[PDB]
């Protein structure tokens, strides 16, 4: 262990998306994620993952105009309508693809905008996702960006993810913990990692400060892998990173890690 998951949308980008999936499991990796999965059709991926004998882990809602700086709806002041529908049509490729959990982004609060109108617009649309979501036993999952990643994003730090996810008093709502996220603007992972634990069903990776490889950087992660093992985290752990170069030059990490 622990169990890794490819983030197609940063992994290798050497090729088009729908070649990735076949790329990660010659690499060796079980399960794979992505941010949106809107451009191809349930079919077209639902085939990549069959026949690379792939689990879908996660996926987001759609980000919106990502030219006109957004990066999610269901933060939007009336915009509701349209973030349901984004809802809507993750919970259907969700199905399709037999992804457990889906990250419903929150959006990018305009300058001089409250803040608190776009988190209280927010915590509604997440209370809509998680109703729709539990019949069929899938979870929605909540993540906080780093500002260096996203500016003005409405929410960075896990400690407002949480409270978020408090706040929706839902038993299929948790927050997405991304180290690259938690590292940059709250530190004490081991605090995150063992006294969240159960508040938290997914885990993503990068190698800090600059988010490439995990295998170097301020963090050691091959510790944090002991952590989760000693909390008895079940879920997947997100590679979510830039290689450094050519994707598959980058993996010496992988192999150890997972051949151990
Ligand atoms: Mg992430
Ligand atoms: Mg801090």
């Amino acid at each position: 262990m622990p169990r890794f998951a490819a983030n197609l949308s940063m992994m290798f980008t050497e090729v088009p998306f729908i070649e990735r999936f076949a790329a990660a499991r010659k690499a060796g990796f079980d399960a794979v994620e992505f941010l949106f999965p809107y451009n191809y059709s349930t079919l077209q991926i639902q085939k990549q993952l069959e026949q690379n004998h792939l689990t879908l882990a996660l996926f987001n809602t759609a980000p919106g105009d990502i030219n006109a700086g957004e990066w999610g709806l269901s933060a939007l002041p009336g915009r509701e309508h349209e973030a349901h529908a984004d809802i809507d049509l993750a919970l259907e490729y969700a199905l399709a693809l037999n992804c457990e959990q889906v990250h419903v982004m929150a959006g990018v609060v305009p300058a001089g905008e409250d803040a608190e109108r776009y988190r209280a617009v927010f915590i509604d649309n997440i209370r809509y996702a998680a109703d729709r979501f539990a019949p069929h036993g899938k979870r929605i999952l909540v993540e906080a960006l780093s500002p260096g990643v996203k500016p003005h994003y409405l929410f960075s730090s896990q400690y407002q993810a949480l409270a978020i996810v408090e706040e929706v008093a839902r038993d299929n709502v948790f927050i997405q913990l991304d180290t690259f996220h938690a590292q940059k603007v709250d530190g004490n992972l081991t605090h995150l990692i063992r006294d969240y634990a159960g508040k938290y069903a997914h885990v993503q990776i990068a190698g800090l400060p600059d988010r490439h490889e995990p295998d170097d950087g301020e963090i050691n992660y091959p510790w944090l892998f002991r952590l989760f093992d000693e909390v008895g985290y079940q879920g997947w752990i997100g590679c979510e990173y830039k290689p450094r170069g050519l994707t598959e030059e980058g993996l010496g990490w992988f192999d150890a890690w997972r051949g151990s």
